[PDB]
């Protein structure tokens, strides 16, 4: 059954820190934003490199978490995807395509492709979702925010020319926005966005780095989770969670506080090293790779994470964050 859908009860076993920067030329501050997934035995992890001078990104793979921080990064910039800006990656196998589909930012919502996740040098340079830059809704309720963090997930719908693929994305700004495009024509054809969630009084409430997930055989009103990052007391990121029947629908509060978050410093036990106070744009690691975006929730949940000395006095780009894993 679902036994780790734990309903508004999640609560969690934190490793202590497993992936550092490398002490090299890049002089790297953090590593920040990991996605992840599990094929065989072997964790195919993308995350992205932070300093004072930019972002950009890596890939690397390990067999186990306690060896994760002596895989070699193949920097990404040495991909076609190349030098500038880009941060916040998502990996999906998209298998109409056959290809895997790397979506994160880049000043746009953005994406590569790469038919074999073991070849990191063959990840295409950016193409983006929106051909004519920000949308107008996006322009017109930004204010002094910064448009991140890309998400997409699509239903399993039979028809293919019908099911629908949805792109999420923040504006640090307390919106939360939703485009949507058809599976036929992925990654074409993503509509003006729609604000659907919003927490104007609160911006840190709704602040970024969504998840949508498919929980696998949930077929009412628990089939899809929703997870925002908030900013609570003290600075400290957790996440929040809503649950809904359908991506495009009513997200309902599931566990959406501090003090009961999906997960946040108040249900997780550090059990060995307690490195951190902040569980910050996470992603499960995922076994079910294609485009649905699905859980299994019959097994753990494995959630990789950035996490951050709560005394670390730097500039924000300049964090010493490391990524860590919450297991169930």
């Amino acid at each position: 059954e679902n036994l780790y859908f734990q309903g508004s009860s999640w609560k969690w076993v934190s490793t202590g820190p497993l992936v550092f920067p490398k002490n090299d030329e890049r002089n790297i501050a953090g590593i920040k934003d990991p996605t992840a997934v599990l094929i065989n035995g072997t964790y195919h992890v993308f995350a992205s490199t932070a300093k004072s001078e930019g972002y950009n990104m890596v890939y690397f793979n390990f067999t186990d978490f306690a060896e994760a921080n002596n895989a070699p990064f193949y920097y990404l910039d040495q991909a076609p995807l190349g030098y500038g800006y880009r941060a916040a990656p998502q990996v999906f196998y998209f298998e109409p395509h056959k290809l895997w589909y790397l979506v994160y930012q880049n000043g746009n919502a953005a994406y590569s492709t790469n038919p074999d996740i073991n070849d990191p040098s063959k990840w295409t340079a950016p193409e983006v979702f929106y051909p004519n830059g920000m949308p107008k809704i996006i322009a017109d309720n930004i204010g002094n925010g910064y448009w991140v963090d890309m998400w997409v997930v699509c239903d399993d719908e039979e028809d293919p020319n019908k099911a629908l693929c949805h792109l999420f994305s923040s504006d640090d700004n307390g919106h939360l926005y939703r485009s949507q495009t058809t599976l036929a024509q992925f990654p074409r054809g993503m509509s003006e966005p729609e604000i659907v969630l919003q927490d104007t009084q609160n911006i840190y409430a709704l602040w970024e780095a969504a998840c949508i997930y498919r929980i696998k055989g949930a077929e009412g009103t628990q089939k899809y989770l929703l997870l925002v990052e908030a900013i609570g007391q003290e600075g400290h990121r957790y996440f929040r969670s809503w649950t809904s029947d359908r991506i495009d629908g009513q997200w309902i509060p599931l566990a959406d506080t501090e003090a009961n978050p999906w997960a946040g410093e108040a249900n997780v036990v550090f059990e060995g090293q307690k490195w951190t106070k902040s569980i910050s744009h996470g992603e499960v690691i995922r076994t079910l790779t294609d485009q649905t975006l699905t859980l299994d929730l019959s097994e753990p949940i494995q959630f990789l994470y950035q996490g951050v000395d709560p005394n670390a006095q730097t500039e924000y780009n300049a964090l010493p964050w490391r990524l860590g894993l919450i297991t169930q």
